[PDB]
């Protein structure tokens, strides 16, 4: 059986590939995988890049060439190490750069009939959809999470956005939870191929957990009161299933945020006698700058919307209602 090989720059169990090697959609093939992982791991290190600064994909003979190169390189690293010079930091956070890398390569190791995400019931709350790595970059970048944090993705699919948010922050715990069987149980090959991956790199995550369960069960209100950044693909939900969520989100602590495609109250929202138990009452909403072209299939560009629970609103009606 031919096979390439490709070692760790920490000494992890090598990645091996069966030739032929696989193609995962029109975009995407093993072949460059590889090549991209060489390129990846000689950004982490330095001296690698450096010993490696004629590749036909089609070509066995040529592929192997390139693995030999890079597996011979880190073999000459790993003895500068047990020399003067200073292993790798170890336990480091991935750069951006590195986790949409390693994101694709377990994503397409993982996700091995993408069709099958497909076959969801049309016009259903079922309806899946992924949000794009870089607003997942964009929401990491503008909610700040600390460690005092705990992050739900609810409805969370195959588990990419924990997947991101846990390599990308120090928030206590991550979870996300997936109702449907196909998506769930890709969620568990995902979760299985992302730890191995990252210890491949030598890179950390934060703790997190994926889950199969139904958000709206008796269990969940109160992981929901709990959360303190939820994240929600809601724009296929529906009215009923949003409403649900409206009276969990309720519960939620001062501070407490919500980013979602679709917002929960509205944007202009006055407080008056009219409208008093509306969900509006205690949050302030506004829409997450788009990212520069970047369009949706509407046409206009692609929107999302952060709330943070603030009973300062209320509190302020209700002084207001004694104060001419
Ligand atoms: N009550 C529920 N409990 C659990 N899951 C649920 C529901 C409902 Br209603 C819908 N869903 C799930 O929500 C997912 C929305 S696509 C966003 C994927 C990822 N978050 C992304 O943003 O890329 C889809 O897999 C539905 O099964």
């Amino acid at each position: 059986k031919l096979e390439l090989r490709l070692k760790s720059p920490v000494g992890a169990e090598p990645a091996v590939y069966p030739w032929p090697l696989p193609v995962y959609d029109k975009h995407h093939d093993a072949a460059h995988e590889i090549i991209e992982t060489i390129r990846w791991v000689c950004e982490e290190i330095p001296d690698l890049k450096l010993a490696m600064e004629d590749y036909d994909t089609k070509s066995f003979e040529s592929m192997q060439r390139l693995c030999d190169k890079y597996n011979r390189a880190i073999d000459s690293i790993h003895q500068l190490w047990k020399g003067t010079t200073q292993p790798m930091k170890l336990n480091t956070r991935p750069s951006t750069g590195l986790l949409r890398h390693i994101l694709q390569q377990v994503y397409n190791h993982s996700v091995t009939d993408p069709e099958k995400l497909n076959n969801y019931e049309p016009f259903s709350p079922e309806v899946y959809g992924e949000t794009s790595f870089d607003l997942v970059a964009q929401m990491i970048d503008e909610i700040k999470m600390t460690d005092d944090d705990l992050f739900v993705d609810l409805g969370s699919g195959v588990g990419q956005v924990v997947l991101q948010v846990a390599a990308a922050t120090n928030c206590k715990h991550h979870y996300g939870v997936e109702k449907a069987d196909i998506p769930a149980k890709y969620a568990e090959t995902m979760d299985r191929e992302f730890r191995k991956w990252m210890k491949w790199y030598g890179k950390k995550h934060a703790e997190y957990t994926l889950e199969r369960g139904d958000f709206l069960s008796e269990e969940w209100r109160e992981r929901i009161a709990n959360t303190s950044v939820i994240f929600v693909n809601n724009f296929a939900f529906g009215p009923e299933v949003d409403h649900q969520l409206k009276e969990r989100f309720a519960n939620m602590k001062e501070g407490g945020r919500i980013v979602s495609s679709k917002p929960f109250a509205p944007l202009n929202f006055r407080i008056n006698s009219r409208n008093l138990s509306d969900i509006g009452t205690i949050m302030r909403v506004v829409e997450l700058s788009p990212l520069k072209g970047s369009v949706s299939w509407t046409g206009k560009p692609v929107s999302y919307y952060l709330h943070t629970i603030d009973r300062t609103i209320l509190e302020n009606y209700f002084s207001s209602l004694k104060n001419p």
